[PDB]
């Protein structure tokens, strides 16, 4: 291998936004394109599980449909914020212009200016031109809308034809949104089959199409745009907690051993295990997983609960059951009793 592309496309159901994680497989340096504020914990957890270092978030434009996660990721894991200079956004670390390279390891994206949806849209072209991220400029068999944010259908047509359709025909095109379950298109497909501006359609054909869309008023533009013009400027605190990519809150085991009386330890193993050679954590209370749902009245509402099992799996499902029963301070012991014993930690 060596310096291969690690690639992840992630979808945000609320806004139908695609976020793209890219990284160099050797150096593990990464960029994240169009992160969504509501998905910041998810994105961060994925970056951690893949063992990546996020150098930059990159916004293709000022979004009207969601708040960018750029600000919050900068705060949380120190990624730098990049957006186009033409966007007018304040508070970025790097302002991008046509021709700029965003580097990650030996890999890079090159910026092409592709306004039309907004005046600050850009398209990010992978170094080898096998894929490009088109924002809301070119969508799968469509385009972004042109009626807000200083959009302009004449400008969009010229950007698509002049900057995107000039890429190689096999180049994949990853958009910032899709509402139909589609993930990718290609230069050759859109050149031929885009129904608004592909085939032989001219600029006036396209602008007549766009004038007669009459889309509903953008439902979030009055909140999202002022937030994104500041790059996205507007957690459980009872212990050092981390959320897995799977969505499970996990407690720090060293902290737990030093603070055993601050929490209720719920052991969801079977009785033969609870009394078995793995031992148990001092004051662990046995409630086997198959009984837990029906016995939550026995758990206190005054201290956090940490669930434990053999190796962390059953106790993860116990956190789900406890959250569904309304317990809001619950965490899993990652690695379970096996890891607890492997680290020589105290047992009854
Ligand atoms: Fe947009």
């Amino acid at each position: 291998g060596s310096h291969m592309l690690i690639f992840r496309q992630l979808f945000d159901q609320q806004s139908s936004t695609y976020t793209y994680l890219l990284a160099d497989s050797t150096t593990r340096e990464a960029v994240l394109i169009d992160p969504v504020f509501e998905q910041v914990r998810r994105d961060a957890a994925l970056i951690e599980e893949l063992g990546l270092h996020l150098l930059y978030t990159i916004d293709t434009h000022v979004h009207a449909d969601h708040v960018t996660g750029a600000w919050m990721l900068n705060r949380r894991i120190g990624s730098r914020i990049a957006i186009s200079a033409a966007s007018g956004a304040e508070g970025a670390d790097r302002y991008l212009s046509h021709g700029d390279k965003v580097e990650f390891g030996t890999r890079y994206l090159t910026v092409r200016a592709t306004p039309g949806h907004t005046d600050g849209c850009i398209t990010l072209v992978l170094d080898n031109e096998t894929m490009a991220f088109t924002g809301d400029c070119l969508l799968i068999r469509g385009t972004g809308r042109t009626d807000f944010q200083r959009g302009d259908a004449h400008t969009m047509f010229r950007a698509v034809h002049g900057q995107i359709f000039t890429l190689p025909t096999a180049c994949l095109l990853y958009p910032a949104h899709d509402y139909r379950g589609l993930t990718v298109t290609s230069v050759g497909e859109e050149r031929r089959f885009n129904p608004r501006l592909g085939g032989e359609l001219c600029e006036e054909d396209f602008t007549g199409y766009m004038t007669n869309l009459h889309l509903p008023h953008p439902k979030q533009i009055d909140v999202a745009v002022p937030a994104n013009l500041k790059c996205g400027l507007a957690e459980p605190d009872w212990a050092p907690l981390t959320c897995s990519f799977a969505g499970i809150w996990e407690i720090n085991a060293q902290w737990l051993e030093e603070n055993l009386r601050a929490v209720e330890i719920v052991d969801v193993r079977e009785p033969e295990e609870f009394n078995g050679p793995l031992g148990r954590i001092p004051a662990a209370r046995l409630i086997s997983l198959g009984e837990l749902a029906g016995r939550t009245a026995e758990l206190t509402k005054d201290r956090p609960i940490v669930t434990v099992c053999r190796a962390g799996g059953r106790s993860a499902q116990a956190t789900v059951m406890l959250r569904q029963a309304g317990f809001e301070r619950v965490a899993n012991l990652p690695g379970g009793m096996l890891r607890w014993r492997a680290e020589g930690r105290v047992v009854e």
